[PDB]
């Protein structure tokens, strides 16, 4: 199986969502939101050490469809196979007297998480359905998803006056308090900010953003889900951010985006070998990633994918978040004629590579990768796609 997987369209979404709602509350609901999924294309394990990022947003998407409650209570039903029962819950709001805690269902913590830290008020209670195409827990940010089309949801209820950082980090912290996972802010700033037609480079020092156009109709995009995900992968990550943090310490910086590659070279014996070759990743991926995103500017895919391969390379050997199934997967891409580059995304240890490649040469590079995997890996061929809006029903 080689073809790419059907993405569902926003209009077969929002009558999945609608259907659920009225079969469960009788009424037909009275607002949509959504809020996509995200493949970063390079500048990966940077975002925590605020550094540049350059992901774009997915056709896949998770939908809200709803309508204010006046008894306070939130009232949830999600239609996605996968979420863990029930898929049927009900809470009150929180208050100063009782706040919400993460529990199960597990799916449910990442809607709790955003209600309990949203900034504005009076926030009313709510009925709401919650579909999503994004593939849970895949590797393409189906929490991220889900949290910022909850925030989209609750600024209809109650708006906030507030800023798009601020949202992200709301989502943020929901991630970090109510799932247990010390998540950067890439994932929720480019559900939050991604435009149909670009990738955003995100600074995470500094919150500026940058809409770069990525739309050219003889350039693909190409996932590849490896469909393995390792337990080292939830274990390792803060094993990650600590080395990284142990080499900024040495070097008397903030963070290792402070850190220049040539002030790293410098200070070997300061810090141990493996906290050199997290940071020597880091630090230059960072660098790839402005040079990256110089490259997409002037259309130079082949440079844009050579910058891929290194972030692959980096990623394998110095920050030891590959597996043995992506870089199966990377080195079969990069046999196919057409393809500039391919490199796990994401945080490893699973999940899926992306691939940048003549858009005609997508069906031999699906073929030739299947055909090369030991696995079985599964495709999606997304263009760049909007970030969170809101339709009134
Ligand atoms: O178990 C893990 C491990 C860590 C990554 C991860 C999960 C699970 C969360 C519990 C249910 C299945 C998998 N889910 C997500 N994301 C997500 N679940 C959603 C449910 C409905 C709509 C949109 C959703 O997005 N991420
Ligand atoms: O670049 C690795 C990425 O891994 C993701 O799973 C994480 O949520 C992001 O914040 C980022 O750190």
């Amino acid at each position: 199986h080689h073809a790419a997987l059907r993405q569902p369209q926003v209009a077969e979404l929002l009558a999945e969502a609608r259907r659920a709602f009225r079969e469960e509350f009788g009424a037909e609901p009275e607002l949509a939101v959504s809020a996509p999924g995200r493949v970063n294309l390079i500048g990966e394990h940077t975002d925590y050490n605020q550094g540049l990022v350059l992901p774009m947003a997915l056709e896949l998407m998770t939908v809200l469809v709803g309508s204010p409650r006046k008894d306070g209570l939130v009232s949830l039903l999600t239609t996605s196979e996968g979420a863990d029962e029930p898929q049927r819950l009900q809470f009150p709001l929180p208050t100063a007297q009782r706040s919400l805690e993460p529990g199960t269902p597990r799916w449910a913590n990442y809607v709790k998480g955003v209600i309990q830290y949203y900034p504005a008020a009076p926030l009313p209670g709510f009925s709401a359905v919650v579909v999503s195409s994004v593939p849970l827990g895949g590797g393409l940010s189906s929490s991220a998803s889900l949290e910022v089309a909850t925030y989209t949801f609750l600024q209809q209820l109650c708006p906030d006056s507030g800023t798009i950082a601020a949202r992200a980090q709301v989502c943020q912290q929901a991630e970090h308090s109510f799932a247990g996972m010390p998540c950067g802010i890439m994932d929720q700033f480019i559900s939050l900010m991604g435009q149909k037609g670009h990738a955003l480079l995100i600074d995470c020092r500094s919150l500026e953003t940058s809409l770069v156009p990525l739309s050219d109709p003889k350039l693909a995009v190409l996932i590849t889900n490896s469909n393995v995900r390792h337990s080292l992968a939830s274990s390792e990550y803060p094993v990650r951010r600590r080395q990284c943090e142990e080499v900024a310490r040495a070097l008397g910086a903030a963070s290792l985006r402070e850190v220049q590659l040539e002030e790293l070279e410098a200070a070997r014996d300061l810090v141990s070998k493996e906290g050199f070759r997290r940071a020597r990743h880091v630090v230059g991926e960072i660098r790839r990633t402005a040079q990256a995103a110089a490259a997409l500017r002037r259309g130079d895919y082949r440079a844009f994918g050579r910058l891929m391969v290194e972030s692959h390379r980096s990623l394998r050997d110095d920050y030891e978040v590959s597996c043995p199934e992506l870089d199966q997967l990377v080195e079969a891409a990069l046999a196919v004629p057409g393809v500039y580059g391919s490199r796990m995304t994401g945080g490893g240890f699973g999940g899926c590579t992306v691939t940048l490649l003549e858009a005609s040469a997508a069906p031999h590079a699906m073929r030739h990768i299947q055909e090369h995997y030991g696995g079985t890996a599964t495709f999606y061929l997304s263009q760049a796609a909007d970030g969170a809006k809101v339709l009134c029903l």
